[PDB]
C-alpha cells in the first residue's frame, strides 16, 4: 500500500506502514536495544539506538502525524511527558496562557519545569477576551484544551491563533491544542492555526486502555527538531511496546469515535429532552451548544464526541448515586476507552481545589460526567434512564 | 514468602511480591489504565490510574528497593529520565558538581533541564580534591558514577559526602550515585553516606537489554516524596510491560553478575601478566588497581564487576582491530549485556569531544573496552588471546 | 457489568469478564505457570496449572461462546489444531463428510489423525443432494464451511441438521459449521442445529492478524467434556498473550465487520452492474445470490461477510493484473484482516490441485478473490475501478 | 559470534541467533502471520507462513537443539503436544513401553491418540528387567522418564538402547527419553543412545513459569521430517511470544540450574544425616543413590538436580504439615521454577490412582517432594529445619 490523499480510513489502516525483508504484512514489536552495523561509523540499517529511535515508535508516530494532517509526529512516556517536553522547550523564564478548564496537568508540568518559578503561568477562562490583556508577561505558549473537561466549552482555534498574531506579532507564540477528546478523526487543529496537536494517547488513539502514551504532531520542522532534541536527551520516550499496542489499536479510532459519538449525541438528545430530571447538559454535539458555530467549522459531521456531561434535577447525592446505580457504565478515573465509564469530576478528579472555584469554571458540584463507550446505543441510553430513577428515588 | 533480612538471592526472588485472589506464583502483566471504584470517591481496590502507580510498577520498584537496601525506589522511561526527574527537583537556578568520566547523560540532561542555563554544571576530574573549591558556586547536587567508564576510576562514597558535610553544611547538597555496572549485587552506594542510587535497568538488572529503563532508591522520605510528585507529574513513566519484563530481569541478577565478574577478573589477571603485548589493564578487581582500597570497602565480595578496560602494544588499529576479529566478544556499544560486548569509547562512544580531552580524562584512543558476559569463562579467556595476534598480525 | 441478555455489541465489551482483587477495568495478562496452593490438596484460588486452565484463555472462551450464543467454549493454537482435536475425539476409523469447496485444512488434518487411513473422508460438492446417499460409509461428521471460499456458495444448516437426523438417527452423527469468514457477529450456527461452531480466530476475531489461535463452541455438554479432555491431554492450546491479544481484537468485531460488510456489499453491486468488465460477481449479499434465501434466514441483517468473488471480462493475466495494478487492495494470502487483500485461490492457495478441479468447484481460474478491509468505502470502490482498466489495458 | 565447539554457556548465549539487517543484538519479536514474496512463487525471504515456521520458534529451536547436542530441533504447544505428536507419527495399531513413574501424560496422550483403543501402552517399573519380555506386543516405542517423578530412580539411557537392539532389532523402535527435571545442561541422552529427547519447556530452560511450551531435539532427519510434518499439520505450534521469552529465559539456564543442582545436594545431605526426623531421601547427587554408578556417567559433574523427595520420621500429616510450614518453598503444582516449590505427590498429583498403588510404584502417602529454586541456600536450608521442627510438633 501507499496512500495518495485518500480518506482518514484509508490512512489509519496504512499510514506509517512498516519495512521488513520477510515480508510481514503486521509489523513486529522491535525491542532491540542496539543494531549492528556496516563500518563502525553507521549502521546495517537506519536505526542505531532504540531511544534515540526504534522501528515502532517511529511507525506509530508517522501514523499519527498523518492522521492528524501533519508533516510531523513524536510519542512520549504520556501525554504528561509531552506536555512537558513542550514547556522545556521554552526559553529559560518564559510564560504561558491557557485555559481553565483543564486537567490539573498544566497545573503540575506548567509548574515543575517551572523549577522554583521558571515558566509563568496565567491560567484563564473565556480565552477570547482575555487573551489580549494576558498574552504579554513574558508569554511564549497559547494552550487550549478545545473541549473543556467536564463543562465541554468549544473554544475558535482560528480566532485564537490570529488574536496572537495580532497582540504578539514579532515573538514566536506557539499555539498548541490539547485534541485528545475528540481525537484525530473527529478533528484537527492543525487546519485552524495551531502550532502544536497533542494528545493523550491514553484515551481514544490507543482506546483499549492498556497503554500510557502520548503523542504531539507538527507541521513546523524547526520545532520538531528541537522537541525531538529534549525527547532524545531527557528520555521520557515510549516502550516499544507500547507504541506498537497503540498503533494496533489506533487502526479503528475511526470506527470506534464514530460509534462513540451517534451514541452520546442519541443520549444527550435524551437527557435534554427530560426537563424533569436532567438540569443542564453539556455536549458538542447538541445545536443548543453554547459554540456549535465553532462545532460546525472544527468538529468532522459535527460530532459531539463521547464525552456528555449533565447536572441531574438533584444534588451531590443524586449524582454519586447515579454514579453506582448504573451497571453498564462504569464509575472510575479516565475516559475515551472502549467501555464506558463515569466520573464526577468535583471528587474525584477535581480534589484539591475549594468547591469556591468547582462552581465558578463550570465544575458544578451536582454534575455527572460521562465517556459512553461503544456498547450498544439503546442498550446504554436505556441504562442512563434506568440510573435517573434511581438516584431520584 | 515473606523476606525477614535475608540473604541477597532470596530477596532477588521474593522482594516486590504481588497481590492476586487467584493465588498466581507469577506476577501477571497489569496494563490497565484505569481501576473501577465502590465509591466515586476511592477505588475497589488501591490504585486508581496506571500513570500514578500500577502493580508491576510498584512491585519492580519495592524490588530494587530491596536489593539496594533502601526504603524506597522509582522507576521511569529510563536513566536520563531519572537523572532528568532529580536535576528538575532542584531549586530554579542551582549548581552541580560531578566527575569528569561521566557518560554524555549529565552535559545532556544538566544542560537540558538547566533551560538555557539554568543548572549550571562544573564537572571535575579527580572528585575528592576539587570538590571543596568547588562545593559551591551554587551546588545544590554532587554526582558519581562510582566505576567510571572507561578508565574504571572507583570513588569512595564516604570521604565524598563527608567532605560535602563539611564544606557546605546546611545547604542540602544530596549526593546521587550512578550505581549501573555493578548493579545492586556488587554494590549498595546508600550504605556509603549517598543520598539516592540511580541504575539504567537495561544493563544488568533487566540484563537482556530489551528494555529501557532506570530507577533510583532512597533512604530519604522527602525527597522521595517530591521525586514521586514530577513522577506522576511530568509522567516520564516505565510501562507496565517493560516494568514486569525487568522484574523478571532481575531474578538472576546475582547469578548473572557473579559469573560476569569471575570471568572478567580472571580474564583481567591473563591481560595482566601479558607484559609483552599488553600495555596497561583496568580492573576494580585488581589489587593492582588505584582505589583497591575503596574496592574493598564498597564492592561485595571485592569482585570488580564485568568491565575490563586496556591499552593493548599498540595503537588506534590494534584496538579497532580486536574491536573484530574478536569471535565471542561482539562489537558494538551498550553493555552489561548477557553477552560479551566490546567498544572503542573514543570512537564509537566519545565522539563530538576533540582527542584533546580523549588523552586528558583518561580515555586513550589505543584502549579497547570490553564487557563480559556470561559464555564460557575459558571460551572467552581464550578468544581474547586469540584476538591479541590477530591485532598484532 | 453483568450482562443480561443484552445486546450483541454489548455482550462483545463485557462477555467473558475477569476478576483481580485490585479491582482493573482491563484483564491483565496471566502467564503464570502455577499457582498458590492453601493446602496440598487445592489452590488458593481456582486454577492449578496454566495449560489446564487459566484466566486469559477462559475468559477468552466464555467471551467467544456468548457472542456465538452458546454455553461453552474452547481455545486452541490454532484453527487447524481446534479440528484436530475435533477428528481426534471420533471413536477409532470413523468416516466424515464435508463440502468440496474446502480449505486444504479438511484435507491435512481428516488425514492426518485419519493415521494412516483411520478417519474416512468423503468430500462432496453440493451437500443437501449427496448427503443422504454418503451419510454412512461409516461416517461420525459433517463439515460445513457455511460461505464457501472463494464461491461464496450459502449451505441451509437447518436442511443439512434435518438431512441428518433422517438419513442416520441413531448414530451421533455431529454437525460441524466453520464460521470464519462470517465471524460470530453476522451469524450463529449453533441457532440452526449445528453441534459445533469452529473458527480460525486469526482472521476476523482477533481481527489484527497478529494472532494464530483457533476455538469452538457448543451447547452439548458432553461433546464439550470430551473435547476439553483432549485439550488438557494433547495440550494443543494458545498462550495466555495470544487469547488477552485475540480478547482485545474481538472488542471491536462488532464495528469492525458491520464496516466491512456495507463496502463489501458496495463493491459488489458496483462490480454488479458493469456488464462490460465484469463476468460473474459473487456475494451472498446480492438479492441474486444462488442461496440469498438462506443468507436472509441466517445471516444478521442480511450482511454478504466480507469477501468478494468475481470473474473480470478476460482471463488469468487480467487477474494476475488486477492482483497487483490495485493500490489499496494488498496481494497476498488469508483474509479477513483489518486491512483489504486480494488473492487469487486457483494460484496462491490451490496449489497442489490440477486445473482439473480448478474449474470444477467453482474456482476458476480467471477469479478474482478480495477481500474487504476497514478502510474508507469511497477509496476501496474507486480503487476497484481505477484496477479494472490497468487490467483491461 | 559465531560457535565452534565452544562450551555449554557459549551455546546457551549465541545458538539460535537471528537474522536482521538492521543488526539487533536482541532478537525481535516476529507475530507477522504472512511475509510478503519476489514473484507469486516464492517469497522475498525464506518465510512464507508464520506456523510454517516463523523466526522466534525457529531461532528457539536451534538453541534447544544445541545445548541438547542434537541436529535438530522443534517446539510445540506444550510438553503434551510433543509427546501427541511422537505417538501420531507412530503405524497405526502399534504398541509402547515406558517407565511407571511416570506423569499422568502418557496415561492420557498415549491413550488420545490411540484413539478408542489405538496405541497400545504397557506401563513397566524396573525397565531393564521387563523390556525383554515386553518389548513386543506390537510396540515400536519406548519411553524413558530418566529421573522418575518423584522417587528420583535414574535409569540407563545405554543398556536400554542396547536392549531394544537386541531383543528388537529390525522394527525400527525408537527410545524417547524425557529429560525435562535434569536439563540440557545436566544431561544429554542423545549422547546415550536415545531417538528422541523431549522437554517440557515449562520448566527449566524457560524457567521463569510464565510458558508453557515443549520442544524435542532428534539427529535422526528422516524421524525430524516427519514429526515436523504432524507439526505443521495438526498445528499444536507454541506462539512467536512464548518462543521468544522461552527462548529469553534458557540464556541463564546453566546459572540457575548450576545453583538449584548445589543447594539440592546441600539439602539432601542435610536431610540424610537427619537420622531421627527423615526416613528415607530421594537425590540422584547422594552417592548413596540406588543408581548413583548411571549418575556419574549421564549427568554433568554429577548433579542431582533440583528435585529432592524424602519421607519425613510420621506420617501424611507431618508431611501436609511440611508443605505449609515452610515460609520460602512454595506449595504448589509444577516445579523447575526459579522460585523454590513443594508437593505431596500422593495427594496433589497422584490423585485419581488408588493407594493401592501409591505405595508400588513408591509414592509414598508420607513422601514430600520439593522443587529448589535459586534463593540464598542457606536461607533454604535453614528454611526446611524450621520446617521439620513444625510438622513434627
Ligand atoms: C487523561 C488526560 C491526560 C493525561 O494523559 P497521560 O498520558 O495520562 O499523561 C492529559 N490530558 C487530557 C485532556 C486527558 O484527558
Ligand atoms: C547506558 C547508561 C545510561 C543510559 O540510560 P538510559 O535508560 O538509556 O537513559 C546511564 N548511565 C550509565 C552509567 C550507562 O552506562
Ligand atoms: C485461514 C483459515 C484456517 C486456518 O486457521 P489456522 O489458525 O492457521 O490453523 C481454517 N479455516 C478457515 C475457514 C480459514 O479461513
Ligand atoms: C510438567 C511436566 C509435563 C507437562 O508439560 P506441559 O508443558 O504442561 O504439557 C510433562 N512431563 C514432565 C516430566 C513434567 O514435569
Amino acid at each position: 500500500t501507499l496512500q495518495e490523499s485518500d480518506k482518514f480510513a484509508t490512512k489509519a489502516i496504512h499510514a506509517g506502514e512498516h519495512v521488513d525483508v520477510h515480508g510481514s504484512v503486521i509489523e513486529p514489536i522491535s525491542l532491540s536495544t542496539t543494531f549492528k552495523q556496516s563500518s563502525p561509523a553507521n549502521p546495517i540499517g537506519t536505526y542505531e539506538y532504540s531511544r534515540s529511535q526504534n522501528p515502532n515508535r517511529e511507525n506509530l508516530e508517522r501514523a499519527v502525524a498523518a492522521l492528524e494532517n501533519a508533516q510531523y509526529g513524536l510519542a512520549f512516556s504520556s501525554g504528561s511527558a509531552t506536555t512537558a517536553t513542550i514547556l522545556q522547550s521554552l526559553p529559560q523564564g518564559s510564560h504561558a496562557v491557557s485555559i481553565g478548564d483543564v486537567y490539573g496537568g498544566t497545573h503540575r508540568y506548567f509548574t515543575k519545569v517551572a523549577n522554583a518559578h521558571g515558566v509563568e503561568t496565567s491560567f484563564t477562562n473565556d480565552l477570547l477576551n482575555d487573551l489580549p490583556q494576558l498574552i504579554k508577561e513574558n508569554t511564549k505558549l497559547v494552550w487550549i484544551e478545545t473541549p473543556t473537561n467536564p463543562t465541554l466549552k468549544v473554544t475558535d482555534i482560528q480566532k485564537v491563533a490570529d488574536l496572537i498574531k495580532k497582540h504578539a506579532a514579532g515573538q514566536d507564540v506557539i499555539l498548541v491544542v490539547d485534541n485528545t477528546f475528540l481525537s484525530p478523526y473527529i478533528s484537527n487543529p492543525l487546519n485552524f492555526g495551531a502550532d502544536i496537536v497533542v494528545h493523550s494517547a491514553t484515551k481514544y488513539i490507543n482506546g483499549h486502555s492498556d497503554v500510557v502514551l502520548g503523542v504531539l504532531a507538527t507541521n513546523n520542522k524547526p520545532l520538531y527538531e528541537r522537541l525531538q532534541f529534549l525527547q532524545n536527551a531527557i528520555g521520557a520516550i515510549p516502550s516499544p511496546f507500547d507504541a506498537w499496542l497503540t498503533h494496533r489499536g489506533l487502526k479503528t479510532l475511526h470506527l470506534r469515535v464514530r460509534q462513540a459519538a451517534l451514541s452520546a449525541n442519541k443520549i444527550a438528545e435524551f437527557l435534554a429532552a427530560d426537563k424533569e430530571n436532567v438540569v443542564a447538559v453539556n455536549y458538542p454535539g447538541l445545536k443548543t451548544h453554547p459554540n456549535y458555530d465553532v462545532v460546525l467549522k472544527q468538529h468532522r459531521d459535527a460530532l459531539g464526541g463521547g464525552m456528555i456531561s449533565f447536572r441531574i434535577k438533584g444534588g451531590a447525592e443524586a449524582a454519586s448515586k447515579f454514579a453506582s446505580s448504573t451497571r453498564l457504565f462504569t464509575l472510575a478515573e479516565s475516559l475515551g476507552g472502549i467501555e464506558s465509564l463515569l466520573e464526577v469530576p468535583a471528587v474525584m478528579t477535581h480534589g484539591g481545589i475549594p468547591k469556591e472555584a468547582r462552581e465558578a469554571s463550570g465544575v458544578f458540584d451536582d454534575l455527572v460526567r460521562i465517556s459512553v463507550g461503544i456498547e450498544d446505543t439503546d442498550d446504554l441510553l436505556e441504562d442512563i434512564k434506568q440510573a435517573l430513577k434511581q438516584a431520584t428515588n
